[PDB]
Parts: structure tokens; sequence; C-alpha cells
């Protein structure tokens, strides 16, 4: 059976430049997955400061974390908002829409990303913003499978 | 902002609110953000959010409208109360129409322009839109936000009859 969090990992990771920062991403992502404890803020925080990495990348694993961690209280970060929103482009947010009607539907994560791969990584950051901002609730399973289809396309435009 | 603008707002958003004390007390609040008074947003959106009486709708609109109002939000993040009540209960047909909105609200420059377009709109979809511009999703002239924030209450206080 897919361990999710091997395959979200395995992902998230492709879009890391190699170096101490990706081993040091590893290592909070699999922190997190153990249950081993951990301030959803102070991660953030932690997150929200390094260099390297790119904002869409932030936004990535920001939205991951949130997902994993047992609980936040904690508002959600503008950092990993305007990582997610898209330049504010109607199209790229009516297309979210039209992902977000289907995985609304699925409950598992293969299911999810095979709908999600049919489209762009402009129109799949931005459905994740939706689900982020609380406008659309999906289970964690399509949330995953979302993530790992964001990174898919991610990685094979580089 | 013309003082003109913001009564107008004022007036709409006080429409659906039920008399009393809670309602006299918005009003005032209301006035003095318009006024630049007692403007910390962090203290307003604590007192919006633990009110009794108001229903989760009514205040995501008063919170949105407090945040488009006061001078600086002095790096608050966005609200979970008003996040959850502006999203048209994350319905798919809401959410579209919400962005058919946004697509023409995006070329408006005026607040009798947003408004009229707006009024075409059912409560949900509005809602949604709102949703869209408080979550940064999409941005307009705050003009263009207040016609969406009238015509969202006027929505809501016809049904009301
Ligand atoms: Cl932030
Ligand atoms: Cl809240
Ligand atoms: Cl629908």
């Amino acid at each position: 059976a897919m361990s999710l969090l091997t395959e979200v990992e395995t992902y998230v990771l492709s879009i890391i430049p190699s170096g101490p920062l990706k081993a040091e991403i590893a290592q909070r992502l699999e922190d997190v997955f153990a249950g081993k404890n951990t301030d959803l803020e102070v991660l953030m925080e932690w997150l929200k400061t390094r260099p390297i990495l790119s904002p869409l990348t932030k936004g990535i694993l920001g939205f991951v974390f949130t997902l994993t961690v047992p609980s936040e209280g904690l508002q959600r970060r503008r950092f990993v908002q305007n990582a997610l929103n898209g330049n504010g482009d109607p199209n790229n947010m009516d297309k979210a829409v039209k992902l977000y009607r289907k995985l609304k539907r699925e409950i598992t994560f293969h299911g999810a990303k095979e709908i999600s791969l049919s489209y762009s990584a402009g129109a799949l950051a931005s459905c994740m913003g939706l689900i982020y901002n609380r406008m659309g609730a999906v289970t964690t399973e399509v949330a995953f499978g979302l993530v790992c289809a964001t990174c898919e396309q991610i990685a094979d435009s580089q």
C-alpha cells in the first residue's frame, strides 16, 4: 500500500534544488509526517525566511505543512496566499474552479492526481489557493493528490 | 474615499442588521473608522468575531468592510471567520459565477457601475466574489469593492421581505 507521505515527499523534493536546505526540508517533512511535536507557527516562520526557495515552492511547502500538522487556530499565511493566488488572472481562476468541481467528488489520492494533471501549473496553484483560503473543501488525500500534480507539472517544465 | 461613498455603504450594511443596541454600536464603530478614529483592525475584528446575534454572513460582510476602510491592516493576517463566511458555502456554481463577475468588476471604475453589474448575480455568487477579493485572489479598486458590498447587502435585504 502506497504511503501517501513517501509519495508527497518525493514530489515536493523534486522541485527543490539539491543542497543542505533540501536535506533540512526532507527532515522537517518526515518529522511532521511521523507526528513529532511541532509548532506550525514556528515552522511557517522558518519556511518564510529561507533563502534560495522560490515563492511558489514556499507556498507549496506551507500548504503541505498546514495540511499535515494535527492542529493549527493559526491564521492562514499571507506568504502562502500570495504564492498560490496566481497574479489575479480570471482565466486561471476559472480553470481552478473547474478542477475544484471535480476534486470535490473524489476521495482518493490517485483519482485526484490523475484529474489534476489535465490542468496547467497556474490553474493548479490557484486551485491549491482556493483550498488554502477555505473557499472550497476537499479531503486530505485529494489535497495531496493536487499537491503532487502541481509539483509534477512544475518539475516537468523546468 | 468620499464620505458620500462611505455613508452609502454604511446604509446598505446596516440594512441587514436587526435593530437594537448592537446595531447602534456597529454604526458608531463604522463612523469612527470613517473619521480616522479607533482604527486598530485587530481589536475591531476580534470584537466583531465574538458578537452574539449577528449571523456569520453578516460578520463576514462587516469584517470585509472594516478591512477595506481602516488606514492600515498593520500586517494583520486575513481572518478565518471572514474566510468561512464569504465562500458561497464552497459551492462550485457560486464560485464559477463569482469569477465571471470578478472579470467584469476588474474593468469597472465607478461605484454605481460596480453595483449595477453585481445586482445581476445571486447572493451566493456575490458572497463568493467578496471572498475572492478578501483572499487576495483578485483585485479591484476600493470604489468597485464598495459597489459589490452594497449589491450583496441589497440582495440579502430583498430576500428578507
Ligand atoms: Cl505571512
Ligand atoms: Cl478568526
Ligand atoms: Cl454547483
